[PDB]
């Protein structure tokens, strides 16, 4: 009935039009580091922020999921200033991005529990003293494969989810490791209901696709307007793609985002103009002004998109 | 003439009897995530780092290099406090410990030039806010190998040294890359007599040490008290080695120290008791009330001991 925001419970049934990947904030982990040239600057930050939340407002989103994970900058308090001043429900998350403070607590034996341990603290009690909750458990596996390394936090995951009943949201690496990351949660008992597997759209094959529809998670395409890097594919195969499943009727498993960085940590930069031009969509209105419509073009109803945009996160959520 | 401390410009000749290696605080990257059952205590901290710093005045240490990493929890301003109360000198460092926030910047090509940017700004500028500038630059090797990730750090760092006459101070991993470290600086035009080749003495062989002392740098053993651990030697076998290479006159090119965590950040732990025994000299007193004594009764003198503690220091940073 309820999920945890950045502003407390909120009905499930109040969620509405809603994003399911999104970042507020993001650096790559090592960010941290490079404070010197690389100074957070929060009240320009929050401003950029409260923009892309505006964005999302006019094209009626209530609600995102930001996932930025607990070494990516998650910062709850400041998602919080962002929803206070908006009225944007927003979900954080717990989790690492894709060792050695890990690795350490692997030689004392205590790593997966200690895992857990924070899953549940994160879920149930909250974020450090910000009071506030996150209500997804976010995950993340290597190219081609799952380490032992994220393995455990995959485990850990799905005690937490038994639990809690927490959503939990993954990231594939160049559209690999669907349909295992679904049967690894599976065998220990997670609920595929509360499954997103994310930046599924990162591969072109339908069979993949069905591969992973096949456990009856959800599936994301939440990388729409990246294209030309990390190995990603363009947009029109994206909504290639889209379109045989849909077609073939999977609209009750499927939600879509684009993976917004709208405030980068760390050193500012400029990508290269090659790079630039091709990542010229990669904005939070993409979806509402350009994907949708192609989409309807295609022949999807309305029906349909309301169940991937309101439905599914209704579902998945309750 | 001068080096840069925690507390600003410092006459090289007042540095006194100095400890090359040793940490206030310390977390392996990837504490940041763990907050909520990891958070930093500030003014506990801040007792047990003056209480560390009080007890090496105690043996007549008058200053210490502090060599964490940016990404391991550096804090200038919290070593200018240790150093405001106690009057202790702390060098801290500008460095990473042994991706994917500079793997992002090797694509965009800047990776190298903006890591010895950062050198540049923290040796003379500034770190942060804090108006601290880094006395030293901190590198880390693997085991076995220096990656072409850490190669960047290293050719920065020789660029940096050059401009700057920062001394730089290095990791190697289980008694590895010594030989390699020292020839690659030097290679790119790094002052041996600016270099401390880090945790030598986790090797045994004297030949491997004889090899890396050919290149006229400073080798550091500094990591007495930790046994049983990181695949590291007793400190029996590190005497000895010591001893042969005292005995063979290299006292100019040799300095001693613990590599001491006197504060550890994220979630609290304990070591297991086979490890726990194992570690008990491990703290900043063992070469004060352990380590000399015993070399004297090898017959080891007080001018050399002086040469590694007062001279060494004094020669290394002017
Ligand atoms: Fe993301
Ligand atoms: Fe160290
Ligand atoms: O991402
Ligand atoms: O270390
Ligand atoms: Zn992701
Ligand atoms: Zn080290």
């Amino acid at each position: 009935e309820m999920v945890e925001t950045v502003c407390g419970p909120v009905p499930v049934e109040q969620l509405g039009k809603t994003l399911i990947h999104e970042h507020f904030l993001f650096g790559y982990p090592g960010f941290q580091g490079d404070v010197t040239r690389g100074t957070f600057r929060e009240d320009e930050s929050l401003r950029v922020a409260v923009e892309a939340a505006e964005k999302m407002k006019r094209h009626g989103i209530q609600t995102v999921v930001d996932p930025t994970p607990n070494d990516c900058g998650r910062n709850p308090a400041f998602l919080r200033r962002v929803a206070e001043e908006t009225g944007l429900n927003i979900i954080c998350a717990t989790g690492y991005y894709y060792p050695p403070y890990f690795q350490f607590r692997r030689l004392l034996g205590t790593a997966e529990d200690d895992i857990y341990d924070m899953f549940m603290a994160e879920l149930t009690e909250g974020i450090a003293d910000t009071g506030i909750k996150a209500g997804v458990i976010k995950l993340a596996s290597s190219k081609g494969r799952i380490t032992e390394y994220e393995k455990m936090f995959f485990r850990a995951a799905a005690r937490a989810q038994k639990e809690t009943g927490a959503v939990i949201i993954t990231h594939t690496q160049e559209g690999t490791m669907g349909p295992e990351q679904a049967a690894y949660l599976l065998e220990h008992g997670a609920d595929p209901k509360k499954i997103v597997i994310g930046h599924m759209c990162g591969n072109t094959d339908p069979d993949y696709h069905r591969k992973t529809l096949a456990y009856g998670v959800y599936i994301a395409f939440d990388r729409f307007g990246i294209q030309g890097m990390v190995g990603a594919p363009t947009d029109e195969e994206r909504v290639r793609t889209l379109l045989a499943l849909l077609r073939d009727g999977y609209e009750k498993q499927i939600m879509l985002s684009h993976d917004t960085v709208n405030v980068w940590l760390g050193r500012p930069f400029t990508l290269p103009e090659p790079f630039a031009e091709m990542m010229k969509n990669w904005h939070v209105e993409h979806l509402f002004v350009n994907i949708i419509p192609a989409l309807k073009n295609e022949g999807i109803r309305d029906e349909v998109l309301e169940q991937m945009f309101i439905g599914n996160p209704a579902a998945l959520f309750s």
